[PDB]
């Protein structure tokens, strides 16, 4: 029946951790309390220097053993209560009751809101490591929940908390439930509530604005570190944490037609797909504006026919165009002389006998334009690459072209495009997805 | 179930604590371990400087809070396990079996012996603070004991251990069980054995001798601090820790006729009583051989009439003698010229206070027999000096004609005939039947 | 098998780790080999899929248990051999030759150079965390070293390696010996040599540039993360890793006149002292040219009298000046009308609160010299704010005294000067930082 | 409701005015909480009023009492405690709370009022140094603000402050309290209020006083030994010692490794041990100079002389180098190879086990020592045959230079700075290793 209060979410420049710890100490002078930090907080916390109150510094240090940063080693009790800064212990026995709430219930974490300006509300949460995405929403089975948002004391067993890979990664409210929801654990939000501190931290607009900013920075670094590129919400809100126009793309050059993320049993990072989708939309826009006749090719046509979007592990977009229209588009005229950075940042190059448009000078997510010319009613070209799907095809497949949803817009595809896709890939290609190179890595 | 190992019994100059602690760490790397020492052990213990292994220094220090020397602040777990030096954890999960045994059973402590040359064995023990006595014997209902002798891992709840007044006084083997047995607590000796250290401490004959010496000195200091004058064992073995012939008596000058121990709700220390009996016996023998007519007086006669022994809170022995007999006894003759130390170290002297003699056990220990000389006037025994006590009166000489034998303090003493009537005349009716402290207005039974 | 080969220093884009692994299995099929990486290396390594070869990915992951990112999990042997990329096992049975060497000797680490272009050289190393410095030099007791430079297989007991805080932090060649030297452990460089890979990694100038760019960035992040602000070779060729003119000072704002580094049981960062010496010399150079009578004051005069430098745990320089002299310095006159950033980046300010001047290293780095103006009153040096008054004869004359790399002026009889303001014996009894007492207050 | 608990700790059981003290405070508030603390039950009996707010707190372990019984805070329900010394009396109602209003309205954590005895409390300065095992008393420069008191004072502080010290009621309280509070930087403000003396004051005869002063001094000397105070000084002088000397053992035992016990307790060398080493160094030097042995400071002694002219504060021996061709001129030295030599002044001179050096110990029992290292000049370089210890050129000794050290003048090698850096490394004088307790804990 012994519970270690463990404090991790606080700002060194402005906290109420002294009040927090003293408030628990008034209910039990021998109360085990562990304040955790990456480095020594300054200005000093000035905690009581008694054996049951310890400061656990989790960063590596040349004069400290491995144990010194492993937090479970500061915790001897069966249960641990994560307490946010701004909380206060007043009524005695509140942790005893969360403990017997836990043993009675079936959720492996119980939680009690702190009566702050943002008391913990309950959230649904699915984590897709394969798609680098976490999706929150309202919780159907509240007070049974996957995740919380807001301030709460969270009690669970030390064996449960400290077997996680990142038990106290900040922000705790995000990092913890990402790991427990993935494991299928539930948090049950009890009806107990902890009081707020009497002199709460971040009392001024300047202080809380500095806290929020540093807090947004920790959260971004956390999600980047743990393979979450995108956080989405019921209602449509999106939080992006990956590549954009000014960065590089999220993965290096692709060997064996098998991108790095597949070997990590992951698919294309959602920010990379999104850059491809806007490059695709942009390139189609200037192609159509130039009167260049284009059509979805390769995996782009496949993904469009299969589910109207980029195949979730693909990393480029492929369009075929008529060779004799190439001249009508300015960017492409220039691309034959050299690389072309147009007024919107996209990079047009010729390299191969095809053209490539890159999202930006730094982000090399590309659209490939393959020019074909007709010879005896057969679309062909003069340079080949060793792939099953790089072949000639009858021109009647382009007479006419048909509207086909793709990557958020309506594209042009060959008529009878399922027959077209069967021609280049083999029978059943639409219904039988497979990785770009099953020889090395197969879905 | 989380259990803190707590090491309190070891010697800084030769121990196996590093191996003890490391052997528990090889079963659980985050095992909470608390080494408790009065002062920082030198040479260094060199325990792993890791957060789950702490060293509790229970000394006062100018730069530490009160909590620093209170061992409960170093234990966060619900159960704690006292582990003696020389024990090593072999079998994984030995303490988990101890915790569930304790919750299944009804004893507040459970114990596992360690496979040393002296594994813990079951003992009975009652403690009598009023008589400063601890009485050990064989355990009637083993494996449920009041106390153990020898090396054991003892597991209990921290709340129970650290509500004791001296949880880790040394030797813990003695200290712990006097406190738990006085509280009616049982220790269940389990059929679980911890292994001994592969390199046991005290390997040399010189170190064990040095180790036993500190232990015996620590043990004697413990019982003196706790009011245990006498430790008795079935089979009759007696260990004493009070006064003796060559020290001072246990208590100081008695004021108000009420000795210090009575206010502490204890009776006369067993060592003082024993000195008084052997002084009473010896003086009676001197007086008989010298031809001095004596009889038991005051509290000595009263105690004799009640149960043939000194009243359990009394501090002296009183005898009456015939004044015309003092010249018969060599020690009494010298006493009037000055204080005399005789053939056996007893000190005979005439008292400052009116006209009586006093025989002290030794020069240093002033437990004493008082010799009150009386002389007859008209068949009335009297003296020229009188203390201001109610039992200090004249009495008819016929009470002394003749004397009757009466057991007292292990020998047969001489007493007034009709000593009931004698005692009631001096103390008031019913004195024999109604024991009472020497001054009820200050401290009553 | 008593040794687990553990390879940590390699690059995903160009390596010879497959050759490395293969070479050791060709000598023993059962050889335990762990390739450690922060994330899954790409292009794939395609090492043998056997139980004794395991890839340890040490970064925390949402789907993995805590044990998965701890290197001791992947090692079940008594000894670990740290093998750098580019090494290769050619002769058989040299890892246990390295074991029999470790057993017999007194060093906790043994090492054998790899026959690369950069084979391991024996190095001396002392780590002072209180001075945030790593001092390297040639090894006086070679082949017994405190550190290596270059390619070597290093073998030590797995219990020793994985008990350190940062056992596999990169670069290993730097992180390992910063940890083991600090513990006073030694490394014995054997007369044994590992062959190089027959297809050595980073064979091109471009690959080597990419590797060194990344390796230098790792090294700088490691030194910062472990509080090594200065690295030196034989007292020279200094490499800095702390603050400078374009950053903030290392310790931020000071509360209770106790800077952060004291609570971390250290002295002033050496990059901060270097800035303080530079500002003291710059300000003294500016006062001497403007014709401003100054003298060292407080802890700078005490430092100068004791060892002729800034006291190694102090964080500012203090100078006394004549108040009537301030009008002769452009910055001082401008500082009284507001904050001044002069031609060389120092900011001269007139603290409204204390009635004194302050010259900071730069707009961002607030290490500062304090200027305290006195004016003569009836023979005594005084001011209107409050550190004591003192007779003027201490300044008639003023005396050359070495301090912080240059000759500054101090009160005459400065030992008596110091004794009056600080107490007798002050020069001989430094208040050494007291971490124990600082905890109590 | 009363907010102050009177606490009485300094009295003698054989002679006291505690019954009068207690009656005086109850005479002004019959519900006033009063606690009398003692190690054992005071005899002769105190016979205090058998009332619930008067309690005897017996502070020693007892076989039949709970832990709380020997803890003084158990006996105090108020925010404030007034330590009252025997001999004091409450004649003027209301002073207890004027001390409380004064404490609240001021900035010192303790306030005090003198008792109008023959020894009324005087204001003192006190800096404690655990590293140097010294308490340094002096006149209080900022009176009425003190670090310590001398004499009889009712001292009032918060219960929470007093009972969180390690030895709140250790005797004599006038020593133990202020050693602990001055160490923390706390201040005691001696108010301008006065308590009356007992109408029948305790210890009114010389014999009674003599008994009380002998017990007090014994408690004080035990208190300083237990607490690691080896030297009390008044205005830098009037030294009072509580450590080792010529007839005791030396404070630390046999040293293991190169680390004496005092280092692991985060202290430096005991001042008694430094004092005996200065006495021995001077004695040894005086003997060698009289006998005509060429000596010079060596090792850490030369380093201490160069740096600040004394033994380095955490060093435990003195080293001197001597010319071997000169040993025959010292009687104690020639006898030293025959065997151990106690000289006329108690110093023990012995030849090395096998190390080939001479050791002069302060006494047979106190093994603080000066080591004499003989060298000879092979080709102008100083050598010994078995072994900071290094060869060094002989010209450093031609000639020898005077150098102040340990309260006298000793001979040093010429250019001792260059010498020291050959021996220890560059800049050894200016950057002193003071012991790192953490690193030594790490090892
Ligand atoms: N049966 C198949 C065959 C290919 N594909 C995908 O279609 C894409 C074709 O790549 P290209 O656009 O380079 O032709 C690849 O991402 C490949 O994995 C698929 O999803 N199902
Ligand atoms: N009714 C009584 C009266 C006295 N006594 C005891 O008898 C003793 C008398 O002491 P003296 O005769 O030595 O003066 C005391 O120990 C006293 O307590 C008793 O046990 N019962
Ligand atoms: N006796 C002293 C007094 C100060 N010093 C140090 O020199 C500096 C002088 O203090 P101020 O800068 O506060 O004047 C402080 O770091 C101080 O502790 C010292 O090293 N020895
Ligand atoms: N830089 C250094 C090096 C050694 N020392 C001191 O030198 C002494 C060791 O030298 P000895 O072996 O000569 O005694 C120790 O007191 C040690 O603290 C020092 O105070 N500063
Ligand atoms: C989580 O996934 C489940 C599928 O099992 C789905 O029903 C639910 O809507 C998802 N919730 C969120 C917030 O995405
Ligand atoms: C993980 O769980 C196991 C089993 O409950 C436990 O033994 C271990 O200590 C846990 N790990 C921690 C607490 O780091
Ligand atoms: C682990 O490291 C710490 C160093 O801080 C040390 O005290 C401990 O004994 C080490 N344990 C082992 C087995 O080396
Ligand atoms: C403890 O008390 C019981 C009950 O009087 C008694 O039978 C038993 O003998 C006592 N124990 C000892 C060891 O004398
Ligand atoms: C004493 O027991 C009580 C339970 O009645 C518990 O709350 C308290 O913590 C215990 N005290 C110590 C010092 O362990
Ligand atoms: C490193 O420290 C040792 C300590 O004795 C010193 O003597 C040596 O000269 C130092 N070397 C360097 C390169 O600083
Ligand atoms: C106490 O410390 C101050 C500051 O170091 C010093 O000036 C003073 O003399 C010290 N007091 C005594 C009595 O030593
Ligand atoms: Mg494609
Ligand atoms: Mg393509
Ligand atoms: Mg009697
Ligand atoms: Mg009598
Ligand atoms: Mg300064
Ligand atoms: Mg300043
Ligand atoms: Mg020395
Ligand atoms: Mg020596
Ligand atoms: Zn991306
Ligand atoms: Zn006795
Ligand atoms: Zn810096
Ligand atoms: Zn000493």
């Amino acid at each position: 029946p012994r519970v270690t209060v463990l404090v991790r979410e606080f700002e060194a420049f402005d906290n109420a951790v002294p009040e927090l710890v003293d408030s628990f100490l008034q209910q039990d002078p021998a109360q085990p309390v562990v304040v955790a930090a990456d480095t020594l907080p300054y200005p000093p916390l000035a905690l009581p220097r008694i054996p049951n109150v310890r400061l656990a510094l989790l960063q590596p240090a040349l004069d400290r053993p491995a144990a010194a940063s492993r937090p479970e080693t500061y915790v001897a009790t069966e249960f641990v209560a994560l307490v946010p800064d701004g909380a206060r212990a007043e009524a005695p026995g509140l942790l005893e009751r969360m403990v017997e709430a836990l043993r009675a219930g079936s959720a492996r974490l119980v939680a009690a809101p702190v009566a702050t300006a943002n008391p913990a509300r309950c959230l649904a949460l699915n984590v897709s490591l394969r798609e680098w995405t976490a999706r929150y929403g309202a919780a159907p089975a509240a007070p049974r929940c996957d995740a919380l948002d807001g301030d709460a004391v969270v009690l669970l067993r030390a064996r449960d908390l400290f077997n996680l890979s990142a038990p106290l990664a900040r922000p705790v409210g995000t990092s913890l439930f990402l790991q427990t929801a993935l494991r299928g654990w539930a948090v049950q939000l009890l009806d107990l509530t902890f009081a707020a501190a009497r002199q709460p931290p971040l009392a001024t607009a300047h202080a809380r604005w500095k806290a929020e900013r540093e807090g947004r920075a920790r959260r971004a670094a956390l999600l980047r570190a743990l393979g979450i590129r995108l956080v989405s919400w019921e209602g449509g809100r999106l939080e992006w944490f990956g590549c954009n126009k000014e960065t590089t793309r999220c993965f290096g050059t692709v060997v064996g037609d098998t991108p790095a993320y597949l070997y990590e049993e992951r698919w294309t990072p959602p920010c990379c797909l999104r850059a491809l989708r806007e490059t695709a939309r942009y390139v189609v826009g200037v192609l159509e504006a130039a009167g260049v006749r284009y059509w979805l090719e390769g995996g782009s046509l496949l993904g469009a026919a299969r589910h109207g979007d980029i195949i979730p592990w693909d990393y480029d977009v492929d369009l075929g165009i008529y060779l004799e229209d190439v001249g009508n588009c300015e960017q492409l005229r220039g691309a034959e002389a050299g690389s072309v950075v147009d007024e919107r940042g996209f990079v047009w190059e010729k390299a191969g006998d095809f053209f490539r448009v890159q999202y930006s000078e730094s982000n090399h997510l590309h659209v490939d334009l393959w020019p074909f010319y007709p010879r005896n009613g057969v679309m062909t070209k003069d340079t080949w690459l060793d792939h099953r799907q790089d072949v000639e095809f009858p021109e009647h497949f382009l007479q006419p072209l048909v509207p086909l949803p793709f990557a958020g817009f309506v594209a042009q595809a060959p008529n009878n495009y399922r027959r077209f896709l069967e021609l280049k890939f083999g029978p059943g290609v639409i219904e039988n997805p497979q990785y770009p190179n099953p020889a090395l890595l197969s879905l």
